[PDB]
């Protein structure tokens, strides 16, 4: 079903995460992790505290597609083990020090064709598919998007509500 589905979403704030490369997002599928660039991570963290979910939406560059969405189980957090991102030309590990915990919701792609309909009024209301890594997506148009999601049997979203 999708009731727990929408509870999790109610009043969460959605994020555009734009991977340079598949390796990085199969990595973050397989750990529970993710890392971005400074001036986003200070975004997310603020946001993490601003509401129940902070959802990210993931695309990999390229592929014309979203590989699934996820949410923020804490503030990002330095010092682990150095997780082996494939690192994009002119990035530094360093810039990828901050490293988000995260439960993914869905882990199913989503065709761009498949959201041509959703428009992001926080970026020009242009199709929810464009946007740079770190766009925040408004509340409808996110939460129209994750539902366009294929359902992700495997998940349970039990363990993710009592973390709200």
């Amino acid at each position: 079903g999708t009731s727990k589905l929408k509870y999790v979403l109610q009043d969460a704030r959605f994020f555009l995460i734009k991977s340079n490369n598949h390796e990085n997002v199969s990595l973050a599928k397989a750990k529970g992790v993710w890392s971005t660039l400074p001036v986003n991570e200070k975004k997310l963290n603020l946001a993490f505290r601003s509401a129940r979910s902070v959802i990210l939406i993931f695309s990999v560059r390229e592929s014309g597609k979203f590989q699934g969405f996820a949410r923020l189980s804490s503030e990002s957090h330095h010092g682990g083990s150095p997780i082996h991102w494939v690192l994009p030309a002119g990035m530094s590990a360093k810039m990828l020090g901050g490293v988000f915990k995260i439960d993914w919701i869905c882990r199913r792609e989503l065709p761009f064709t498949k959201s041509a309909h959703l428009t992001n009024p926080w970026n020009e209301h242009k199709p929810v598919k464009i946007g740079r890594d770190g766009q925040e997506i408004e509340l409808e148009c996110g939460t129209q998007l994750c539902l366009l999601f294929p359902p992700d049997e495997s998940i349970d979203l039990y363990q993710v509500i009592h973390k709200m």
